[PDB]
This record gives C-alpha cells, sequence and structure tokens, in this order.
C-alpha cells in the first residue's frame, strides 16, 4: 500500500509525510463554504489485492493557521460528513486494486464571524489530514501523514 | 449539551457525526408533498442549565441523491422557513432543559414536474444538517453533524 500526489509527490510502503498545495476561491463570504477537494490530488493503492484487503480511514484531520483561526469546518468522507477539526477516527474504506483510487476526503470551511481581511495567507499550513492503514493479514498499521498549505491568500470582505 | 436520536444513538457532548435514518412517504404525486420531519428523529439537552445557556443553530443544510435531483423545496427551522439547500446559518435557538428536546427541523421537498418512478432509492443518503452549538458560558463551538438517509423508496406515480 502506497500513495501519491497529482504534483508527483510519494509516500511509500510503510507510510511517512508529505506536503500538499491546494488552490482556494480567494474570496469567501460569511455563510459561504471554501471546498477543499483533496480526492483530486491524493491517490493511493493496495499493492497485493489478490492476497490482502487494505484499510484506510481519516484517523485526524486538525486545521492550522488561518483556518483555525478564522474558519468552521467540516469534512466528507467517502460519503460521510463529520465536524473538522475532527472528533474521531473515521469508518474505513477498502482498498483492493492496484490501480489508483482517490483518497475521498475533502474540507468545507466557512468563515466566522470574526473573519476579515487576509483569512488564510498564501504558503501557509492550513491543515493536516493522517490518513491510517492497516490489513487483513499482518500486524502493520501505518500513518500517511498529509501536510495542507494554501497556494494562495484568500480574503473575507468586510 | 448533547444529543440522541430515535431508537438510536447520540452525538456526545463536543460534537461529532450520526446517520439518521427516516421513514418517508412511500408515494408522493407530482404535487404532493413529501416532509421529512426530524424534530420526532433528533432531540437535544442542556446539561448545566442551571448555569448555562445553550444556543443551537442550523448551520447549513444540504441535499444528496434523489432529494437533490428529483426534488425542490424548503427547510423550516423553529416556525421559520428557508431556501434548501440552506443560503445562510439559521437564527438560534435555546436549550435550557435537562428534557430532551426535539430539534425543529424539518424539510418540506415537492417532486420536480420530470419526476416519475423511483425518485429516492431506499437507503441513499438525502441530506446532510448541520446544527452548530455554542452557549453562553466559555468558548466552545461544536458541530454536530447528522447524515440523513431513506429507509425506504419513494416513489412518485406517473
Ligand atoms: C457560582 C459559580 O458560578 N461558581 C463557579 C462554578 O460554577 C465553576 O464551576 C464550573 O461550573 C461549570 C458549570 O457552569 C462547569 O462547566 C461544565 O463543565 C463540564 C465538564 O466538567 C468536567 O470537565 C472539566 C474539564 O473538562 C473539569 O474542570 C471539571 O471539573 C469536570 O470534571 C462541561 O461538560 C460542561 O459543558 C458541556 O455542557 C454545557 C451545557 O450544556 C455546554 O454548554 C458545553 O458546550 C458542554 O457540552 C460545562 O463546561 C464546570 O465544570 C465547573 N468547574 C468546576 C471546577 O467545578 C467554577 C470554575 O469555573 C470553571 O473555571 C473557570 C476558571 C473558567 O474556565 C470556567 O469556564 C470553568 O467552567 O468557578 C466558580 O466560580
Ligand atoms: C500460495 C501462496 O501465495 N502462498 C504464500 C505466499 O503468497 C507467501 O508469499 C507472500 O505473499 C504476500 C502477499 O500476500 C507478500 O506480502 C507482501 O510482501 C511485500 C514485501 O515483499 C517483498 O519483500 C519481502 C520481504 O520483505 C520478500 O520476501 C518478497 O520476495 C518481496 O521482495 C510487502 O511490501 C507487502 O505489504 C505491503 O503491501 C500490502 C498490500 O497493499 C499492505 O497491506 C502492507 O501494509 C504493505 O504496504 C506484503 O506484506 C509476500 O512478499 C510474499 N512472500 C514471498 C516470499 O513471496 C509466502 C510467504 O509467507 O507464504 C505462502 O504461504
Ligand atoms: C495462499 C497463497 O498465498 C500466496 C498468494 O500469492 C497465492 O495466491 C495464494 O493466495
Ligand atoms: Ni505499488
Ligand atoms: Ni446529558
Amino acid at each position: 500500500f502506497a500513495c501519491k500526489t497529482a504534483n508527483g509527490t510519494a509516500i511509500p510502503i510503510g507510510g511517512g509525510s508529505a506536503n500538499v498545495y491546494v488552490n482556494l476561491a480567494p474570496v469567501v463570504n460569511v455563510g459561504q463554504n471554501l471546498v477543499v477537494d483533496l480526492s483530486t490530488q491524493i491517490f493511493c493503492h493496495n499493492d497485493y489485492p489478490e492476497t490482502i484487503t487494505d484499510y484506510v480511514t481519516l484517523q485526524r484531520g486538525s486545521a492550522y493557521g488561518g483556518v483555525l483561526s478564522n474558519f468552521s469546518g467540516t469534512v466528507k468522507y467517502s460519503g460521510s460528513s463529520y465536524p473538522f477539526p475532527t472528533t474521531s477516527e473515521t469508518p474505513r474504506v477498502v482498498y483492493n486494486s492496484r490501480t489508483d483510487k482517490p483518497w475521498p476526503v475533502a474540507l468545507y470551511l466557512t468563515p466566522v464571524s470574526s473573519a476579515g481581511g487576509v483569512a488564510i495567507k498564501a504558503g501557509s499550513l492550513i491543515a493536516v489530514l493522517i490518513l491510517r492503514q492497516t490489513n487483513n493479514y499482518n500486524s502493520d498499521d501505518f500513518q500517511f501523514v498529509w501536510n495542507i498549505y494554501a497556494n494562495n491568500d484568500v480574503v473575507v470582505p468586510t
């Protein structure tokens, strides 16, 4: 089991960490959501699907920086919605093919009423999402840690 | 502050996520209404009412599946109606007793004029409703995320 990003970086068998940059709507008002869909950027696969079934959760999602200070959020994982920052590890998604399959995570972020001006700075860390991978074969229990960075400033009109 | 569902589950203090399985009118003709009344399904309480006032909004409601594609409608929250899918967070409802009190959310849906046949597939996701809870006591700001599923097919006769 391993994963890769659309930009080209990889996290190998056994887990690790990577940095992912995301494009953000540059202007967001109270009542609107910024949608950060990581399923177009993070892809994983099972390396021995004939003999092993891989199980993949969103172990935790955390907010940083301007997302932590200026937004409230939800996360959608494989069709179900949860608070973001997260309160518990999600149910599992099965990975059962050598063909890359997206990691089905998307953030929905909405400004709090005190947000205004530059609420998320370009290049800043906005979130950490921890993918936990186990299987039905041995004791492997690995973390793939995705550090999510903004490409651009996000402004909340005042 | 925490919440529970009928014959069901709980989302504890600090928020979280749950699935709610709802029975739906099985036959809804064009021009008839499908009401999804969550006030019989979702109940909340204040855990320290002698000292704290809890405030609860419908921060967002979103449609999925056959409700998104085959119905149009509104959401009523505590006596007032609003567009559904929602465009703004609602006014607050006060919770001030340890006795379970309903969350006063209902969807009022009507088939689109081209709908016919199976318009809501049994077991499918129909809505996500985000309950936001704050108080007059500390900085708590917690999301209770309700993933709403149809227990049965809804047919629009032709
Ligand atoms: C006359 C007067 O008011 N005197 C003050 C005391 O009331 C006060 O004691 C507070 O009282 C509040 C109730 O109003 C209690 O708050 C609840 O705490 C629950 C958790 O308590 C446990 O965990 C704490 C750490 O998590 C720990 O410190 C405690 O000892 C307990 O083990 C919490 O679940 C609850 O919140 C839920 O419920 C409400 C109501 O529905 C929701 O609004 C919330 O969102 C959440 O769902 C609520 O917070 C305090 O436990 C109690 N503290 C103590 C030590 O007894 C004291 C202390 O004030 C606290 O300390 C000050 C410094 C400040 O930080 C306050 O915010 C704290 O409550 O002060 C007296 O003067
Ligand atoms: C009929 C039959 O197959 N009988 C079995 C043999 O299959 C079995 O041989 C093993 O088959 C398993 C697959 O089920 C292999 O498991 C993977 O091993 C690789 C690493 O393998 C390389 O490294 C091994 C030593 O480290 C070498 O022996 C081997 O030759 C290779 O060079 C792991 O990377 C895999 O795990 C990764 O992928 C899975 C799936 O995505 C994830 O779940 C993991 O978390 C991890 O990301 C598997 O562990 C194993 O290599 C095969 N062994 C050999 C020698 O070929 C044989 C051995 O016990 O037993 C017979 O009964
Ligand atoms: Ni591989
Ligand atoms: Ni209670």
